[PDB]
């Protein structure tokens, strides 16, 4: 009954659709990363983001040690990259083109956007941590078609661009960070 | 030394490249239903079962949620763009013309939503010009069943999925698996 309760959490929370990130660092010379969907924009002033690694994550411990990370937001053509980071295969950056950011963290070629960060604060979050990052630089790749990789009810998907609709807002007290 | 190095227009443009669902987060306070639209939501923990959301420090709804001690998260269907629009307006009664009923804890469920999650306030942290609020999950539901077509927000616009793109996914590394992985 414990395992069924956990299956229900996974299914119901899966109804909230998200993009997909790879969060990366370099620790003593080698590139390190993990796939993550528990990402959000947090604050404009100061500029902050958050992400939620598991308490058992090996990749987060490398980020904690360096104090630096880059967030790569994935394009739908990068489904293979996400699958690679999700596996137990060694040498995860093999065959994947990348370059260091201004702070030294891996930027993956072909992404929609990247965000160059330092670790700002860390909190306990049950069986996960919540990590705040301070933003030091960011950009989107020009002329790449805006088609994000999605994750919804346990499967990869993408958008139908014919559905794109302008949004108007008036309540300034509750403004989205991205409007 | 106080540093200002990030342009605000650039922040909004770049962070909009991360696509999200759309929620309405609700409570009852001083005999009235209260709610707001929010994209800063995430699944947080399995054991214990937790979620998080991030209201602005100036939020009217957060003051009501803080006082009552409880909230319900409603995940919207693509045909509910009109609900998100009303909650994003300055109308004095936002629940007018929108069908709703109380959850087991006593917070508004929006009829026609894809799913809802019934919570109590668990902890609260400072997050710059926002707060980060943790909720303890007491109930959750994805019925009555509706065709699985979520309302999305991407690059400052509403959108939706192409269901022909839906593809199964496998995850061998248990130490890093998503909370919602099958």
């Amino acid at each position: 009954a414990e395992a069924i309760d956990q299956r229900t959490f996974r299914r119901v929370l899966g109804q909230f659709c998200t993009g997909v990130t790879i969060i990366t660092t370099v620790h003593e010379g080698n590139p390190v990363g993990f796939a993550c969907q528990s990402f959000a924009a947090l604050s404009l002033d100061p500029p902050l983001v958050l992400f939620c690694p598991t308490k058992v994550s090996r990749s987060w411990k490398a980020i904690e040690a360096s104090g630096r990370f880059c967030v790569n937001i994935l394009h739908e053509k990068q489904q293979h990259v996400s699958a690679r980071f999700g596996s137990r295969e060694p040498d995860k950056f093999a065959g994947i083109d990348w370059r260091p950011s201004d702070l030294g963290s891996p930027i993956i070629d072909g992404s929609l956007a990247h965000i160059d960060c330092t670790v700002h604060d860390v909190h306990d979050g049950g069986d996960h941590f919540v990590v705040f990052g301070k933003v030091h630089g960011l950009s989107e790749v020009p002329e790449r078609k805006p088609r994000p990789l999605l994750f919804y009810r346990g499967e990869y998907t993408g958008i139908e661009p014919e559905k794109n609709t302008p949004a108007q807002w008036r309540d300034d007290l509750e403004a989205f960070l991205t409007a």
